[PDB]
């Protein structure tokens, strides 16, 4: 069995349905105990819901999805009417990521979408969106350059709309901190997490939008 299913069998096993909370810290606790990530609550999570709470958006899109437990995080803090798109190219992952919302109760509160970020992201459109307040770029950091430059072409940014990528450590190809600094058309932030230690343990930015030049 994948660690995919294996997070979803203990969510199962020890979260208390309907109970978001419940659901992020069983995720936690499984992950840290089998090293396979430390503590993204602090790490990445608490960055996560800041961001949210400080530009409170009605449209968010997740490009990328592993377990769900991204998707749980933000649906959580979605005001009614607001909503999360989540973009999954791996249809495993966005099975697993499906089953994790419902049980956490938060369905309705989040379209799936499954396929290729270069097919779907020129047909956002047809889900009735016009611009979105938020974009979260999570798990495959080799596309956060080239989805950033679709949405802009594509008219899905607006002057004020927040980019947030996790796992922006180190400098990789494409670079998509070299973009998004670089240009003019975008206000950045770093956000470095170490939680208790003196090495960094996860790093995001923060990539806000001035509008098309
Ligand atoms: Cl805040
Ligand atoms: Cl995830
Ligand atoms: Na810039």
């Amino acid at each position: 069995d994948t660690k995919e299913q294996r997070i979803l069998r203990y969510v199962q096993q020890h979260a208390k349905p309907g109970d978001p909370q419940s659901v992020l810290e069983a995720i936690d606790t499984y992950c840290t105990q089998k090293e396979w990530a430390m503590n993204v609550g602090d790490a990445k999570g608490q960055i996560m819901d800041e961001v949210i709470q400080e530009h409170n958006p009605s449209l968010v899109l997740e490009l990328g999805a592993y377990c769900g437990y991204s998707a749980v995080r933000m649906a959580r803090l979605l005001s009614p009417g607001a909503r999360l798109l989540t973009m999954e190219k791996n249809p495993d992952y966005a099975a697993i990521t499906q089953q994790m919302l419902n049980f956490a109760g938060l369905q309705d509160k989040v379209t799936i979408l499954i396929g290729a970020s270069q097919d779907l992201i020129p047909q956002l459109k047809k889900y009735d969106v016009d611009t979105l307040d938020m974009v979260f770029l999570d798990h495959w950091k080799d596309r956060y350059l080239p989805d950033t430059i679709l949405l802009e072409e594509c008219g899905l940014l607006r002057k004020g709309t927040v980019l947030l990528a996790d796992n922006v450590i180190v400098p990789g190809t494409p670079d998509f901190l070299a973009y998004v600094r670089g240009s003019s058309s975008f206000e950045c932030t770093h956000y470095s997490s170490y939680l208790e230690y003196m090495k960094v343990v996860d790093g995001l930015e923060k990539a806000v939008y001035k509008g098309p030049s």
